[PDB]
């Protein structure tokens, strides 16, 4: 049609009439540079070393790389500022560095300063012009009386690293230029307003035409408007242009329609702390794009820009001081904010709820006394899939919404709505908002608004939606262009309406006119948030998932320890700040894109080696603890190799040991190379290759095999996915699975407590894999601990327990709580979830019976039911993820030497599974007094369970005991304490640890503030509660 | 729909999984030019 072929002439000459004759050309500036391939130095001790003498900035090379790779340059700039500068116009400098234009945050970056340490603005791809004088007669600050002025330039000449390719660029500095950038003439140039007026207007005009249907007459007068705009401009005489313009205005004043829908813009760009970079450039990253944040409040007033993760604003902190002051001076006046108080944009789905609860109150505490500002809701745009414990956590935490996008790239189901109820497993219920553009990172144009306008779900009772735009995932921020496409989309007839705002009176007003509006008809959504994408994200880089757990499980004891070392010995100093930091960074390796372990091999290494770091620092304040409770009670007992696991069978905090103090366990070779396992509760048999074949539960009498199978074969399957090899799984590998059936029984023996264990060996064509199954007297439980030494890539390991119990669904834990999924998967979107999450246990159980397993590090796992060799039911299979090999952002990950540790129960009840898991999750310390803990519950009924006794963090000396319900029913228990902190009181807070109660949330106690020896509590299912203890 | 995904991953196959291993390299050969923009 002759419209489509005037769209390309129109756009053509918005390309090449228009476009270049915006910035005129003045004058090209002399330029000299010094470059430095090793590790960045700090700008502002370089700048003053830079003024003195002491650098000697030899000239550059015209079309010639200027760096090597994750390297430094910096440059002088020194120009004149001509006389006879055009009037009214604003003068800015131009740096083309050789730019691209597709990855923004992703190639070569810079920042330009002034000659004191301050900063000026930043420069990116498409992003690159720094203002010398504002059209307006007044000149920046660096500008002598005459024309002169110098300039620095920190450039970053950082590689392009692709998403999921073989490559040796995020390994280290290479001190080459793989990627040539040349150099181009930094130049400088006048600004001409009105030739950028009519693009910007040629712009929102020629996109609206892609998004229209030739049905309304607009379709029609727009590109009839369009063709005579471009008809009359000769860029040959300029006096046209005003000709040109008046043109395309009879078209642009159109009120919008009277149904349209109301958009609420804000600038934000999302920054991956770590991703496809070290994370020694995030720090850069961050400052670069809060300065082209705040050079674009002075193009326009009414902008308003968000930010989260306070992570990123300590970062701002320490290493531009400067850009700090200015920063605050906008968040007073309200169009700078920060939002979901967080360290970081952790995972959702992975952390405990320990993790989750320290991220949100060291968030709190970072925008209080720095910023002095307190947000509303939870900012997760990014994010793989949603625990379901979270609308509990966040309403306890004072929160009042959450917002989420990244759901949308579900391979198979969309959700129903964009607005919504979410209700978390316990009953608490939050506003949930997606932003209907299906991404964060926009740039305001009409594709944008066209698609906003026609995807939103929820367009008959809610005609209101946010808009996030920007470029992102790297930084880089909006730019102008974006905002001057804005004023344009305010009203413009035939797409939505669009306006500033802050995403606190975005929210509050949505969700109360939608309320008012629906009625009793509000949609909800009951559960979690199950992404049905990259399943193999929760076993990529085991080390990764193993350091979060092991940090994080030691913790509680070394908290613990600083708890009851503070009540025995007078004088000891509980070390802050050293707990803080540690605990700082481990929030940080907790980022959406390490936690699943998706970065370029330099991030994990430095990453793991931090963990290596602060588990050794860790245990070392344990025993400089246990030293003072081992002087304030010299004579009691102690005991090597002890665990303080919470929720024990019989003493919930006491140190038990190692040794089983049993009976010996009865061990009967045979002949054939069988073996046959048998203690006071169990009878297990163990066949002649590995893999236990019969297990009875000798109290009740039940075979806990599925028969016709056997426990401990070892899958390795075939996984070479299409596309992002570090993160999702192929349902074809679970077709191609081949069992080890290969093995043999290395050895058989007895230890010196009584315990019995066989000792196998397995191999796969390079790798090898030991098997050491323990049984121990006193415990109805079989313990497996595997060594691999994985060195095949584009494998996958994993092991299998198949069950006599068949049920219809199955049940893993949550970070406080449960839940089920299905076993067989009916319809297409259930057939998705093929792979699932699962912290510590997986439990199979029915109205009488129910058999667990629980792992130390694996975090992955997937279940089905088994059909016995004659076709009849015989169980279910629950396989479990323990290592996996990519080879896309880094080629080398995970070679050698992994660790992994289960242990498989009978359990009719919940309890003895929480107990397990618990007490195989726990490290071990040495030489520890065994002494009653000082807070204690009693079971009345049900199954309540202190989680994490610790110290307050006001360091007043109170003491702070979250305590929870894990099974499901209503419990009610009341309080023992020991004879070391009697008389004191107890109430209830907030997980914040402060008095704020909120009338739509259960409490724990009974009453208010009373005396601690006796208080009662009531705890309905899956409830999370906080007890606060003072000495008065 | 399924068989769109799985049409991306066998294109894949060819170009990395297939398509290197057909000209086995097995020595380079010594170089010496001479130019001439005339
Ligand atoms: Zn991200």
């Amino acid at each position: 049609l002759k419209v489509n072929r005037e769209i390309d002439r129109c756009k053509r000459v918005m390309r090449e009439r228009v476009w270049p004759h915006i910035h005129q050309v003045l004058a090209q500036c002399t330029v000299g540079a010094v470059k430095n391939p090793g590790e960045p130095e700090m700008p502002a001790a370089f700048i003053t070393r830079a003024v003195s003498g002491q650098v000697i900035f030899q000239p550059l090379a015209v079309g010639e790389p200027w760096g090597t790779s994750w390297g430094t340059t910096w440059i002088r700039v020194e120009g004149q500022l001509p006389e006879t500068l055009p009037e009214g116009r604003a003068i800015e400098l131009v740096f083309n560095l050789g730019w691209l234009e597709w990855p923004v945050g992703g190639h070569i970056e810079a920042m330009a300063y002034r000659a004191d340490g301050t900063v000026i603005k930043a420069l990116h791809p498409r992003n690159h012009w720094m203002p010398l004088v504002s059209a307006d007669g007044v000149k920046d600050r660096v500008v002598n009386p005459d024309g002169s002025f110098v300039v620095y330039v920190e450039g970053a000449y950082n590689p392009n690293v692709p998403s999921f390719t073989v490559t040796e660029l995020g390994t280290k500095p290479t001190g080459k230029a793989d990627e040539r950038y040349e150099f181009s003439s930094i130049d400088i140039a006048a600004l001409d307003q009105d030739m950028f007026d009519y693009w910007a207007d040629l712009d929102v005009v020629t996109g609206s035409l892609e998004n229209m249907n030739d049905a309304d007459p607009r379709y029609w007068k727009l590109a009839k408007a369009m063709q005579r705009s471009i008809n009359l401009w000769d860029e040959k005489d300029y006096n046209t242009l005003a000709l040109a313009r008046k043109a395309l205005d009879k078209v642009m004043h159109n009120p919008a329609n009277a149904s349209a829908m109301t958009l609420t813009a804000m600038g934000h760009s999302h920054i991956d702390s770590a991703w496809l970079w070290p994370v020694r450039e995030t720090e850069r990253k961050v400052g670069r794009t809060v300065s082209n944040a705040l050079a674009l409040m002075d193009i326009d007033p009414d902008f308003t820009y968000v930010m989260s993760a306070a992570q990123h604003f300590a970062w701002l902190e320490e290493r531009h001081p400067d850009l700090f002051e200015r920063v605050k001076a906008r968040i007073a006046e309200g169009r700078f904010i920060p939002v979901g108080g967080m360290w970081v944009e952790s995972d959702g789905t992975m952390p405990c709820g320990e993790s989750l609860i320290r991220q949100i109150s060291y968030g709190k505490r970072y925008f209080k006394e720095k910023l002095g500002v307190v947000p509303n809701g939870i900012w997760l745009p990014d994010s793989f899939g949603y625990t379901g414990a979270w609308p509990q956590i966040a309403k306890r935490s004072g929160y009042s919404w959450f917002l989420t996008q990244k759901l949308c790239w579900n391979d198979t189901t969309r959700l129903p709505h964009h607005s919504f109820m979410w209700e978390g497993v316990d009953g608490s219920q939050i506003f949930t908002h997606f932003p209907p553009a299906d991404k964060y990172d926009s740039d305001m144009s009409a594709n944008d608004m066209a698609y906003v306008q026609s995807n939103y779900k929820d367009k008959d009772l809610s005609d209101r939606g946010i808009l996030l735009f920007g470029y992102g995932d790297g930084g880089g921020g909006p730019i102008r262009e974006m905002t001057m496409r804005e004023h344009r989309f305010e009203s413009f007839e035939g797409m939505p309406k669009v306006e500033y705002g802050t995403p606190d009176d975005f929210f509050s007003k949505a969700e109360t006119e939608m309320k008012a509006e629906a009625g009793s008809e509000m949609p909800r959504w009951k559960g979690e948030f199950y992404f049905e994408l990259h399943r193999k994200t929760l076993t990529s880089q085991q080390e990764m998932k193993r350091g979060c757990r092991k940090e994080e499980s030691m913790l509680r004891t070394v908290e613990y320890l600083g708890v009851v070392a503070s009540l025995e010995s007078a004088d000891y100093v509980y070390p802050t700040e050293r707990i803080d930091r540690i605990w700082k960074t481990l929030l940080l390796s907790q980022f959406h894109d390490i936690l699943p372990g998706s970065a370029i091999e330099w991030a994990h290494r430095v990453a793991r080696e931090e963990y290596a770091r602060d588990l050794k620092a860790l245990s070392d304040i344990a025993r400089d603890a246990i030293a003072a409770i081992a002087v304030a009670n010299p004579d009691v007992a102690r005991i090597a190799k002890a665990r303080i696991s919470q929720f024990a069978d019989v003493d919930p905090w006491r140190p038990a040991s190692l040794v089983s103090c049993g009976e010996p366990v009865e061990v009967n070779r045979r002949e054939d190379g069988s073996a046959t396992l048998d203690n006071g509760l169990l009878c297990v048999h163990v066949a002649a290759d590995g893999t236990v074949d019969s297990m009875i539960d000798l109290k009740s009498g039940r075979e806990m095999v599925a028969k016709d199978h056997v426990m401990g074969r070892y899958e390795i399957l075939k996984d070479e996915p299409g596309v992002f090899d570090a993160w999702d799984v192929e349902r074809d590998a679970f077709l191609c699975a081949t069992a080890l059936a290969d093995g043999h029984i290395v050895s058989i023996e007895t230890t010196a407590d009584g315990s019995a264990v066989i000792v196998t060996k397995n191999s796969y064509r390079d790798d090898e894999i030991s098997t050491t199954i323990t049984l121990r007297p006193g415990k109805s439980q079989l313990d497996f601990h595997a060594d691999v030494e994985w060195n095949v890539p584009e494998k996958l390991l994993k092991v299998d327990i198949p069950m006599a119990l068949s049920a219809s669904r199955a049940q893993y834990e949550c970070q406080y709580g449960l839940i089920e999924r299905p076993i067989v998967k009916n319809t297409e979107g259930e057939e998705a979830m093929f792979e699932s999450c699962s912290h510590r246990f997986v439990r199979i159980h029915d109205s009488s019976y129910g058999i667990g397993v629980a792992n130390g590090s694996t975090y992955g796992s997937d279940v089905s039911s088994l059909r016995d060799r004659d076709d009849a039911l015989a169980g279910t299979m629950v396989r479990m993820s323990l290592v996996a090999a990519p080879t896309a952002p880094d080629p080398r990950t995970d070679i050698g030497h992994h660790e992994f540790d289960w242990t498989v129960l009978p359990c009719a009840s919940v309890a003895p599974l929480v107990a397990a898991a618990g007490e195989i999750n726990a490290p071990t310390i040495e030489n520890m007094p065994d002494i009653a803990a000082p807070i204690t519950l009693e079971p009345i009924e049900g199954t309540p369970v202190i989680d994490w006794i610790k110290l307050a963090d006001d360091g007043s000396g109170d003491i702070v005991a979250r305590l929870y319900e894990a099974a499901g029913a209503k419990a009610k228990a009341m309080l023992h304490v020991g004879g070391t902190l009697d008389g004191w009181t107890v109430r209830e807070t907030n997980t914040l640890e402060q008095d704020e109660s909120y009338p739509d949330e259960p409490a724990g106690l009974i009453g208010g503030k009373q005396q601690a020896e006796g208080a009662e509590l009531a705890l309905n299912p899956f409830q999370l509660t906080t007890l606060r203890l003072s000495r008065a």
